[PDB]
DNA sequence: GGATTACACCCAAGACACCAGGCACGAGACAGAAA
């Protein structure tokens, strides 16, 4: 519903790994995993200009 | 306005002066013409 902001419904996965995750949870779990793996590929850039900047 | 934005490696696939038009050499066929 709208205007919710109990912790399950703004991304508080409940339940553990052995457990499983609900839907809803699978889905914000998702989000933040592709979060994580955007910041790496784009971190890795930047920290090599700037070792080669140093190194130069 | 200018300059620069990680390293290495693999494979596959599609494009890269084309052309047209005016000038030369050789040849040959079908029609001329004497007999």
């Amino acid at each position: 519903t709208k205007d919710d902001f109990s912790p399950e419904s703004k991304g508080f996965v409940e339940n553990s790994y052995l457990r499983g995750l609900t839907p809803q949870e699978f889905f914000f779990h998702a989000m933040a995993g592709r979060e994580g793996l955007i910041d790496t590929a784009v971190k890795t850039a930047e920290t090599g200009y700037i070792q080669r900047r140093l190194v130069k």
